[PDB]
């Protein structure tokens, strides 16, 4: 490992028109020195890899203020001004790819592996192609992604994904030993880890450089042999995009599905919350019952939110808010995150959506020409078969419209991967083939009212029952 | 996290045929108390993914010897005569997998991935099939392993694997909390951690149970969602297969003359891969002034001397399976890790033995048909990266001065197109794929003409031929 003084001196030599990965989840774990340096260097038309644009005035946002960067590749896009205006306007091309995948692409990467077969995708705008990379001053595509090829093994459909390595990558972490060997602190880890080994030539960018000996030889998180440049940084801002505390002293139809979602939590289980309703459904957790949950920036057993003295940079569940971690909980890479994901081996994972189909096909993604902020992880995460995903959204849209139909309007998040849908009105058990039938029903509505109130046609349970709630 | 009293409570379920996925480097963290919980059990016709067959009277090879086991898919089946016997009998089926594609396929069957590409194996038995699963008596095959598919990318080729994963998976670990949460100690990890990833049902024993917080969560090497059920383990012997002390006071000629010439290879700084032998003892004469890495396969970085007395433990031992040491500012992984890090390029120097090379570069060091059948080691992984230079360290020619440098290999491959440079006592050759290979260093004494009539295919010589270098200092 060379050790620098001046991040400059270390990213002097990456060339225009580079491939370069950059570390950070949100803004949590973002190489901001190194960052700064690119600044100064003025290396452009730069295709960064990163899972996010970070913020407007920071992180990746910068290089995108001085216009230095022309290809993107990332899962989640959001929060970013400046990007999706440039996104938008034309003025940048940009791939998003699904979080798990981007992770195990880049993982591929510094692995020897050319190419991997992954079920995330399939039946998506990722695998058939279209997806918009580069759009011209209109709503029309100048640039489409390319389908994916498809394969089937044990009777599922994957996708070929290939490798991902850049000339560069730029990778925050906590500390150094003398000899190279690298650990990161928290969520901080997410995609430095995994992106610290897929780059010709790989520098980081520390908080602290301490000497050999410090670190335990099995707790080593990035051996040195990945470390190709290392340097302090000289500053570091702990910058902070979204302040969740709570005190030590703490509508209707939303209520009601977030205390029906609260009724899918079971003793011992591993599931993955979405942001909102399926979030707030863990506050109604009995506390004599105990759910471990999983965060896809490498988290496992998330608390509550932090009190005063308790917030942390490092520390931020998926939907970037700071966050608390329970006893026995444990962090890992963005690519062990959809390792673990992927495998099926979270139990439950609920999220939001804005229509679902009668076979269980999802879209919760895309609004063409008005939401196109990216994926995330939610294509991976409703990509296996052992993993119950049941989806928490209001019966019907603006005006009555329906949400649950035949056939979705709106770009697919996964073909056939929903098990169950919960509204303020019903409770749909749904099956691949047989479709979705009718199991709890709101006191005071009728099957009457849910069948003028979704798209298609669904059998009633013989033990169908007034949808529960639980305050208690 | 399921905890049980019980061993045997806990593997009480597994069915006859099951595969089940069993931990281990050798003998270095081997789920001992579970194996011995199976012979109790008395399942039957398992089919085992094992890197390596323990030994004779433990490990895996106790199921063997109660013939619990029908199938064997590991790497490195050696030093087990009763393994061999069954297999030579016809009477135990295996399939000799690459150690590094035997990770990644684990790993693949627990992370979602049902198939990947590596070039491990290309232009091998494993990618063309034919390899011997299954012999009869007589000592022809009854069942010979199938083809994988080839493809390129970026000009290079490689072979489709598919994931493994097992109904059961029985590894071993160092410390659990009550949680469930599992670290390995030292190069006890090895398959350990993937394998407790890639089956349905995870049994995980451990040495000591401690309380909650007792890990720093980011240093929890396989978090409690992946251990299903979890027991301490009730004996362990520590058990160590091959001693190697070294005394704080301390080959033959065509041997020295080989060592000593390798042992200029190294380079200040570099990280390299050192097969047993030659290779390894070339690592003794590098300058105390300059500074080496080592890579060990099993998965460790920063290989030191054999122990002292008082240092031998039976949690860290090198790829040859002895007793070894650690140097500062070194660090442990799993065996997924570890051939990510060595498929990926990321060693600078892999320097092991040989009984043929080719003129272009072709290996061939893991099989002699019908005498030598214990598997590839992690041999096909090492020389899988273009980005490595692999040189190979070996005798110039055979008994009777038979050739063992040619136009083609006669045994079977180990690797096309790999080997960088070839030293021998009597030359040192630089290979190209593409413009064959270039005489560079001759031995003092010996001509080309020598040289000429102990290889069996043409070879240039370079304009700079300098007499062969040796180095005692």
């Amino acid at each position: 490992t060379k050790f620098y003084t001046d991040a400059v001196e270390a990213v002097k030599d990456i060339p225009n028109g580079a491939t370069v990965l950059v570390g950070g989840f949100g803004l949590c774990g973002i190489p901001e020195n190194l960052i700064g340096a690119l600044l100064k260097t003025g290396v452009k038309e730069l295709t960064a890899v990163s899972n996010n644009a970070g913020v407007d005035n920071f992180g990746l946002g910068l290089l995108l203020q001085s216009k230095q960067i022309k290809r993107m590749i990332s899962s989640y896009v959001g929060e970013n001004a400046e990007f999706e205006r440039q996104y938008l306007a034309g003025e940048l091309e940009v791939e998003l790819t699904p979080q798990g995948t981007l992770a195990e692409r880049i993982r591929a990467g510094g692995a020897g592996v050319p190419a991997f077969y992954t079920s995330t995708g399939y039946g998506t705008l990722v695998q058939e192609g279209g997806s918009p990379i580069k759009y011209n001053k209109d709503g029309s595509i100048a640039i489409a992604s390319k389908p994916r090829e498809v394969r089937e093994f044990n009777g599922q459909h994957f996708i070929l994904e290939e490798a991902i390595r850049g000339d560069f990558a730029l990778v925050k972490a906590w500390k150094a030993d003398q000899a190279g060997n690298v650990t990161f602190r928290k969520s901080a880890r997410n995609f430095n880890l995994p992106m610290c080994k897929a780059a010709e030539t790989t520098v980081v960018e520390v908080e602290e450089i301490v000497d050999i000996g410090s670190f335990a030889p099995e707790d080593i998180h990035i051996p040195k042999i990945y470390v190709h440049r290392l340097v302090k940084g000289e500053k570091y801002e702990k910058r902070i995009e979204r302040l969740s505390v709570r005190k030590e002293e703490d509508d209707n139809v939303r209520e009601r599905i977030i205390k029906r979602a609260a009724l899918e939590f079971e003793d011992g289980m591993y599931a993955n919350l979405g942001i909102g309703i399926p979030l707030l459904a863990s506050n109604f957790i009995s506390p004599n019952m105990t759910v471990h949950l999983q965060s896809e920036n490498g988290i496992l057993g998330l608390g509550p939110y932090p009190l005063q003295n308790e917030v942390d940079a490092d520390l931020i569940n998926a939907g970037k808010e700071t966050v608390t971690v329970l006893p026995g909980a444990s962090y890992f890479s963005s690519d062990e995150s959809f390792a673990m994901i992927r495998g099926g081996h979270v139990n439950l994972t609920m999220l939001g959506a804005m229509q679902v189909s009668k076979y269980g096909d999802l879209a919760n993604w895309m609004i063409p020409g008005k939401l196109v902020k990216g994926m995330g992880g939610a294509m991976d995460l409703v990509s296996s078969a052992k993993t119950k995903v049941v989806v928490t959204m209001e019966h019907s849209a603006k005006g009555n419209a329906h949400k649950i139909m035949e056939k979705c309007t709106l770009p697919l998040t996964g073909k056939q991967c929903v098990n169950r849908i919960i509204t303020e009105k019903a409770v749909f058990d749904v099956d691949r083939k047989k479709g979705l039938t009718l199991i709890e029903l709101w006191e005071g509505l009728t099957v009457d009212d849910i069948k003028k109130s979704t798209g298609c046609d669904f059998a009633v349970s013989p033990k169908l029952i007034p949808m529960q709630q639980v305050t208690t």
